[PDB]
């Protein structure tokens, strides 16, 4: 006989409320330097998947969607970009890596990794200040900007900026998702649709493609209040099944898939989320989120479970939808023109800015913005058995 | 002024059904090279604790007891030992690292780490074959042996040996826990093979309390209304059940003499362990595989740090094998009674075989050793980072 494990240079990082394994493209084994089965098999093995035990005890994964994540970065040859970014959502249970979406939380870590690993021109890095990293999000074909603080020519990781869902403070990293609307913001052409879901019921829904394709429904239409924590939903098999059926049909209605059964393998996109007007609740850390602290409540699912905080991509979808009068998100937030919203999720709150402009009946959004943070947890070499 | 993070050389490994962060003593910052608050603070931050979110998203931990684990290894000064092993169980919710126990699953990884990191006399490492690593378990003062395979002067990590609860095969590493009975000491601190554990207002529970591998309270599944086939989802979302187990564990700790006041159990979470046992019965494991009644001698489920464990703690496996070898314990009786040189028990992830050699001496039981096979592999090697202490 059994050959030794191979070593692959890698960095394990927290970005926002997620953890991922990061690779320079050139550090991957040659076979994995192009998309396909060899790359996917390698990433699966690094993470510890597929795992019928659902624990990822034999890999780098943490057995949750927000800890079963891989990133491949390279210097970009594209005009006006520094770094090319591929995000792979590694299935816990299936031998599958999903490449259909971005990861918003890891974006801050992408910027930092790029700087620390020479993927941006040295001339673009100030000695002290803020380095603006232009990221080509290669999964979805979008520009994202990470403003990473620099001290003495190196990434400033540590700091006093707090994120709800991140245990310890770190340096603030401002992110900007440019032109988030898919090249349509509303695939159905409607702000709100009646989603026909065979076997479940009829649901008013806003389906938006900004940040990530997302289906928003009202909490009350599912018997929820919007203050739910993970334990209220993630042990409820019937409830989880209801959510998945809706997501599948939404995917079809959005024209993301050609047929309903594609949703079985395509778990990662679209996302499904429920919204509610402000209401006070204790977050997962025990801290009180007061109704006055937020504009609305949003809970989202990822890979079949209620997410512990909020996906960064879904935060973009929330901010963008809130800015367009008449979406379910906008209405949950009290209606009107909104240039930003702070929403309550299970771990606390998150503020996203998105200014929309109307001209000739159409709504456009130049960018959605939010702050995150990132830090290296471990750097060196991951090992897997010889492929 | 927010200084850069410090870097500490470390290796992240799977050992058995657990993951932990491993350090050579000499690689630690000076202040952390002795037991104390500086060491504990470093390890807490590496793992991502204390974490009110209970997710450990800001460290190396995986938000379960079997993935919130640290190990410090050093050259031994003990006669006939190669390496000293300290295990730190890192609390998820409190700023606390518990040093009162061993970790059995990580023992195979300890052997491998020691060989790979210059802690073993080169004369004892063959170019090819088996390196017998003599480990001084410094938490509990016991000898443990790891037979680590060697190829081309390096640890042979990969192989075809499978463990239930470990996703992928690897090289078999046989482990031997020498003289596992404690010197709340003695093999049976109450002096009885079975006791009646009185928990006023909660129940009366027949129990075997044994100190071998780790102090452990065994009760019969049926006395709790369980069958022994339970999986994590049957217990870990049941706050009533978890509270009941904790009260029983506290009363067992008091009865064993491990604590003097019942309230001490709140801070002393790591030891003793509590487990429940039953005769063989068929069930689907957490992976979906059927464990047939014929495949096992008994069923055992254990809790660790207030949750049903996903597989079995290696220390508790030693307690199971040892108790099973002593005729009349609840474990022995669940396995059909009589002398028993080994048992295969069913846990939530499948089965585990443990052998324990019990021999009479002066009309009293002695247990020479307990043995089992595990495996280990490096997951990531390099440097962990934390903000400057």
């Amino acid at each position: 006989l059994f050959p030794p494990q191979i070593k692959v240079a890698a960095t394990y990082m927290r970005g926002g409320t997620s953890k991922g394994v990061f690779f320079r493209l050139q550090d991957l084994p040659e076979a994995a330097q192009v998309p396909g089965p060899a790359r996917d098999a390698l990433l699966l093995r690094v993470i510890g998947s597929p795992d019928p035990y659902a624990k990822q005890i034999d890999g780098m994964g943490g057995a949750t969607s927000s800890t079963s994540e891989t990133v491949i970065l390279s210097h970009s040859s594209k005009a006006n970009h520094d770094v090319d970014y591929l995000f792979g959502q590694v299935s816990i249970d299936k031998p599958f890596v999903d490449w259909s979406g971005n990861c918003g939380n890891l974006t801050a870590a992408v910027g930092a990794f790029a700087i620390s690993n020479g993927l941006i021109d040295a001339a673009r890095i100030p000695r002290n200040g803020v380095c603006t990293v232009r990221i080509w999000q290669a999964n979805i074909g979008k520009t994202i900007i990470a403003h990473v603080p620099i001290t003495d020519g190196a990434v400033q990781e540590t700091g006093d900026f707090e994120l709800d869902g991140v245990t310890f403070p770190a340096a603030e990293v401002q992110i900007e998702f440019m032109n988030p609307a898919a090249d349509c913001m509303f695939p159905t052409g409607n702000l709100v649709d009646v989603l026909e879901v065979p076997g479940i019921g009829r649901f008013n829904a806003t389906m938006i493609n900004a940040g990530i394709p997302t289906i928003f429904i009202n909490a009350e239409d599912l018997g929820y209040t919007g203050t739910e924590l993970q334990d209220d939903i993630n042990s409820d098999n019937a409830a989880l099944a209801k959510f998945e059926t809706i997501r599948a049909h939404g995917a079809l209605r959005m024209g993301l898939i050609k047929h309903i059964d594609e949703a079985a393998s395509r778990q990662h996109t679209p996302k499904i989320a429920f919204v509610a007007p402000p209401k006070s609740y204790a977050s997962s850390s025990g801290k009180t989120v007061a109704a006055e602290d937020v504009d609305l409540l949003v809970r989202a699912l990822s890979m079949g479970k209620l997410h512990h905080a909020m996906m960064g991509t879904a935060a973009v979808a929330i901010g963008t939808a809130a800015a367009i009068p008449g979406t379910l998100v906008n209405l949950a937030a009290g209606g009107g023109e909104k240039e930003a919203v702070r929403f309550g999720h299970p771990s606390g709150t998150l503020r996203v800015g998105a200014q929309a402009v109307q001209e000739n009946g159409e709504w456009t959004v130049i960018k959605a913005i939010m702050s995150r943070s990132a830090r290296v947890l471990m750097e060196g070499f991951v090992r897997v058995p010889k492929p």
